[PDB]
């Protein structure tokens, strides 16, 4: 008799790097592929993930702050999760957590599903569901970001929002100044009760068009790719400023393909939005769609539907929309040929059992 | 009656840009132009900043939540302060805090004295020192140093400990993840309470050698420098850990230089500090030192002493130590025929006086 | 051994009309041209103005209230300042007031200078220093804005500001709303100890571009004009707030301009803040840009620079800023041809003196 | 024991836009249409208006400043009324008022009625009546009118006077500008005991000629009138002298029609009246007189009598006198089919009981 949370990854559909701008939009989606914690009363706390073949343990109502580095995610989720609960009053018992995911590649690379952002989810989600079961899932999210951006340093947590709502979203990512410089004198629970400043986190529906999942499985050293568009942001204000604006009236009207189901306007869309992102990367000196995410995105697009990079770019996911099952039949094939690996898409769907 | 604060401008002298790194260190002194924060008891909360002809109030007790940039690091600090105090179980009453400064030039461009640390500092003390005067000073320090590194967003915080202690000190950067991690479950006062990993301030005896302070003609652009050096952290790790490696070295021959009254080795281990920063930026891609920093380094060298950049280079001070004060005056002398702009040197104080 | 006051005139640069905004920012600059005010003991009191052949008399410690139309600016103010003396307790002691202006054109027109402020500063000044000198700045701002506003019946008081700190502003209003509803149940002293929101004078540093004025005016009306944009707020309020939207993001980049010497971007936000006045004009049907304003601008333009009306248009002076003072002489040159009275220019400043 | 101030609503007659300016006269009857507020003393203060659903509180006998902008009128009418009974010596206690509305339609449209009038008016008695009974009307005039004019920012206030005075009255507006210079330096003691020029409110007797009125269920947005004409009276000062003259011609001719009961010489007035204000749109470009409104005065007219609209016009409601009672009911007929809804009048009276 345990508790199962079982938490999708994510990929970016539209709206990459523009997002980690305040105030700006993403459309995401949750993946058929789950971090899986199992929850369990114990003798004493237990952490166990797929990292480590020996589990960590830790005071009751205590600190957990092991000496590796692959524990930091879930971590500071665990800390701030409990901080929270004892400012609410709510006392702590000894429970056994089990980490189990379906994200990484036979060989051990991550696909680019948002490791990182599931993981905290899932902690969120079962300390949460075993102590605070009635907390909204908006102040479950809140909680979730908080520790996912203090660890990673940066990010928009449109991949927080994604794993944690699962289906198909649009992401606007909040205020993070107004958040960080609160972090030093504001509560937890103030952080729980206060609107966050252009925080919008909105669920759309599943497209018709057929979306298919390629891992061009180059794994991406995020710490250089990402950094480099850092430094040329504060670089190149036009040229940056250029990209946001554009990338804004792109997201509007993906957007309004989702609200209206226009097929043809998503196809559109996806296909401008590929492009503001190889101007990005060119007049940047920055390669986020590679050789084999060209092909992919090329494929895409002459089978008749569309296609682009999943994320930050330099390797992993890429995805494409297609007007019929077959077509995308094909062109999985057609991937598969360049040396594409074809990921089965299911949109992702949270699912907490007590069985 | 008024409580007056002083609070000493600050310069770098040794191991910029490695302090930048958790348990590296740096030396600095605080210089003779302070920022100069005036409290009195008022009706409502005032707060005066030097350019602006009109202050801002806020809520007795309450969030200072200007809009204008130009208020984040002292409105942060007072925030910081209040949910300090708050805790403590002390009341706050109306204050008026008016804030003058001598860290501007003429035309109104900084010297880069550490004008953001200085007035943060500013606040701190008065505040401290009005409601719960006998805290210590490293605890004013931390409260100091979580304000600033938030609002900053980076930074090794020597700054706020050389405009806090004063006169001449070797820094050792604390633990910035272990502090960023514990912002999101940690309290203000647990922060207050706890040692801080790595944390190091020691106070170093006043040089014998004569210290020299020029400005070069012109601010920095800072946007690229400390960016294009964060970026290449990451990109050449090699040739970035012999500089710190180096870095360490050389600031423990400079703290024995101090303590042994051993002028060679102050004046050798300035030389090789110079040195390994342009080795650093040359890799990087970057002139650390300008035509104008090149000249005021290499003139303190002929001159029988040392010389280098001060902070981030690309601009503001460089300094210099000559054997005696004659060659310091002869020094000078050149620097101005250069270009050079003298700022007449004498170690900084910190100064609370309630008259 | 009389008491001299000289207050400078000034020259709205950008953020005209949407100025009279609550909360909103406009830049001005003083002006080399003055208001001379001369105070001295007396038998009885005494008010010479450059308008009437006779002065004025009113019991010492009492209100002046005379017939005379021109009267009313310069006597509101006295009347303000006796009730605030009064309020310190200060006793009132007989004084001669004669005041003299170059804000006046060889045909005894006024070239658009702020007159109604400058005299209102004038007498508030005079009367502050004779008889208590101790008074702050903004005191005497704030004293000398109630004063004018109530004579006015509108307007922001920016003209107030500048003649009060004199050099180059940028000016946010006040809470409009705020004041006046306060001005029928608060005292006067009230007012002086109160932190008034939204207002704001920060003190800039004078551009380097070379600020040339022309005359390209001749008397109007302007009650006609302001009273006429008045009405259109209310008959056409998208277009209006769509001024409005443009002034804000204009005038956040002219305030980035001045604080980065940014001259290109000084030059850009020029121009834009011309166009949208233009604009405002045209959808108002109200000529601020009048013909000769056009080719004052115009000419500007051609010349490399940036041009625009100053003030509320319709004639009175035109401003713009050249590439370099030949540039300046060349525009000065075409203006004069266009037949554009030149204006030498030089900041203005408060000088008081008693000798 | 509840305090019960019934306020009732109020209709222009005669003089409409020419009585904004000083010593001009307007006759205006009160209507059997009321606001009703009903106080009692409470623990704390508590103030309930139709707008909001809850109330708002505020320090005994301290300041009324709610965020709401439909809160003004009544805050400030609060605010004035308690700045003056503190200058009396009065002692503020802790009290609710409920205020209800009868000025509005089943639809929850205004009429027309003079609501924020009637409202402040409401306050003041209900507060005086409470703390300071023996005042006079005239006083209670005068903190009604400059609660009310500070507000609005415009208005002569005869509507302040009518809902006052109750009855039928012939309205001379005060002397507006020495009023709005002596805000700034006058105390609100000095202006109660200080007679204000020009002022007069004389109580007149109601017109045997039956009186009727007819709402044209078009609600006014008075300020874009207001403002249009404002701006035509700069814009065209001798078409606007034109109609004040023209229109004191008529106010005496009216006065003496009421003085004397010549029911003839009051429906010559009314057409002429009538008429120069029809002029008055017309050449300001104002439509004061609509469709429904021409078709409400014609066919009062065609019936024998005259008619007119009521106030701005431009909406809200007509008025017309009639020869007979059935001329009167077939007159109202007629506009019923024209969809105009008829609101059965007779004067309105101040009815305040303590029971």
């Amino acid at each position: 008799n345990k508790l199962q949370v079982k938490i999708p990854g994510k990929l970016y559909v539209a709206g990459e790097y523009a997002v980690v701008e305040s105030g700006h939009t993403a459309i995401l989606t949750a993946v058929n592929r789950y971090i899986t914690l199992t929850l369990e009363d114990s003798e004493r706390n237990e952490l166990w993930i797929p990292h480590y073949e020996n589990p960590v343990s830790w005071p009751i109502g205590g600190e957990l702050k092991p000496d590796g580095e692959h524990w930091t995610f879930t971590a500071e989720a665990i800390n701030i999760a409990t901080t929270f609960l004892k400012s609410e009053g709510i006392e702590l018992t000894p429970v056994k957590m089990v980490i189990e995911t379906e994200l990484i590649d036979q060989s051990g690379a991550k696909y680019g599903l948002g490791s990182s952002a599931a993981a905290t989810v899932a902690v969120i989600n079962a300390l949460m569901t075993k102590f605070y079961p009635e907390i909204s899932m908006l102040k479950k999210f809140k909680l979730a970001a908080l520790s996912h951006l203090v660890v990673q340093g940066n990010g928009s947590c449109g991949d927080i929002a994604s794993c944690m709502y699962g289906g198909w979203i649009a992401y606007t990512t909040f205020d993070q100044e107004w958040v960080k410089h609160r972090l030093a004198y504001k509560s937890l629970e103030w952080f729980m009760k206060e609107p966050w400043p252009m925080l919008q986190i909105e669920t759309l529906e599943e497209p018709v068009p057929t979306f298919s999942v390629g891992w061009t499985g180059t794994p991406v050293s995020t710490g250089k790719l990402v950094s480099q568009i850092h430094a040329f942001k504060q670089e190149d204000s036009k040229n940056y400023q250029h990209f946001l604006t554009r990338n804004n009236e792109i997201m509007k009207q993906i957007i309004q393909a989702f609200h209206t189901k226009d097929e043809e306007l998503l196809y559109s869309s996806i296909k401008e939005n590929r492009r503001i992102l190889q101007e990005l990367g060119t007049k940047a000196g920055v390669n986020i769609e590679t050789s084999l995410l060209k092909e992919l995105a090329d494929s895409a697009e002459n089978m008749g539907g569309a296609g682009k990079s999943s994320g930050s770019g330099g390797g992993d996911c890429g995805i494409a929309f297609s007007k019929t099952k077959e077509l995308a039949e094909k062109l999985v094939n057609e991937w598969e040929k360049l040396g594409i690996k074809h990921l089965p898409f299911h949109t992702g769907r949270v699912q907490i059992t007590e069985g």
